[PDB]
């Protein structure tokens, strides 16, 4: 089998993507979340505290003739970005773009974070990291993927997120007209539960290119690229005026600058992120400081390849036996 959405910017920043998934029967569709970088399929339901709900679409257990209470188990989760979400479990169907797994764990939530509540246009996450870093209790569940990974024509997914543009998640192919060039693979270690995988080196515009490994992870719930320090500052040097501010939380730069492109490398091969796509905008409405795509991970303690740095690329995440990461141009 094999499934195949698209995915849409909230927002005119691309600060996340959704992605339409049918819950239930008959079909609850919600807009969700898709984070490569947790393991977790959780929604907002007719469960949630009432007030903790402001405009997302609800998932009801109880108008699902397949729902059946997972019983005893509950989840909870906390993000990087210090938000987070809690309940109970139920199991029913589950398909994304016309692929169908049954007796998919629906991690129904009856506590959601501000933040949370407070964007109306994720009805919920749907994790794509590895399954042990699932929540559930006692009893840990296993992720989309994980469920689906037996049945698919191969055991992949790829994430091709769009610049101010909507894009495509497929599972279980790869469309080989998505992309430019060739596919290159790079190892992955599951020791923490992540995608992570270890960049060659960066360059700044059209600076040389700097052999230094870059430990890291695929996330493409996280909007942003975080990178150690020192590579950060030798980006943002090249921009006239551009400043990390302890007030705002990181690098902000005259909304006037013109930004120069970000390299990495995947082996030997690189991957270049246009300026453009480093530009998030004012820092508050009417601002002429805008705050920058590439920040410091310092103090985060892993370094992550965001939407910025993945959107930038077409993606091949291997789920084989031994999984492996694959970047393309696009």
């Amino acid at each position: 089998s094999t499934g195949s959405a698209t995915t849409t910017p909230i927002d005119s920043l691309d600060d996340a993507y959704i992605t339409p998934v049918q819950i239930g029967t008959p079909a609850q569709t919600l807009n969700l979340d898709f984070d490569t970088g947790s393991s977790d399929l959780w929604v907002f339901s007719s469960e949630t505290t009432a007030s903790e709900v402001d405009g997302q679409t609800i998932y009801t257990p109880s108008k699902s003739t397949t729902a059946k209470l997972l019983s005893g188990a509950t989840w909870s989760i906390s993000y990087g970005d210090g938000s987070s979400s809690s309940g109970d479990v139920y199991t029913d169907t589950v398909s994304v773009g016309g692929l169908t797994v049954t007796g998919q764990a629906v991690e129904s939530a009856k506590k959601v974070s501000s933040s949370f509540t407070e964007d109306s246009t994720i009805d919920g996450l749907l994790g794509l990291a590895f399954s042990t870093l699932n929540t559930v209790s006692p009893t840990q569940q296993k992720t989309f993927f994980d469920n689906a990974k037996a049945s698919l024509d191969s055991p992949v997914f790829t994430a091709d997120l769009g610049y101010h543009a909507p894009g495509t998640y497929n599972f279980g192919f790869i469309d080989t007209t998505a992309y430019t060039g060739s596919i290159t693979y790079t190892a992955v270690s599951t020791k923490q539960g992540f995608w992570e995988w270890t960049s060659t080196g960066y360059a700044v515009g059209s600076g040389t290119f700097k052999s230094t490994s870059i430990d890291g992870i695929a996330d493409t719930g996280t909007t942003l690229l975080y990178l150690p320090a020192t590579v950060v500052s030798a980006y943002w040097a090249q921009v006239s005026g551009a400043k990390s501010s302890s007030s705002v939380g990181g690098y902000v730069f005259p909304c006037s600058a013109t930004l120069p492109s970000f390299t990495f490398g995947v082996g030997s091969a690189r991957i270049v992120i246009p300026g453009d796509y480093i530009d998030f905008g004012p820092i508050s409405t009417g601002s002429s400081s805008c705050f920058g795509g590439i920040q410091s991970s310092a103090g985060i303690g892993i370094n992550i390849f965001g939407d910025v740095a993945l959107k930038a690329a077409f993606v091949v995440f291997n789920g084989a036996t031994t999984p492996t990461l694959g970047f393309a141009s696009k």
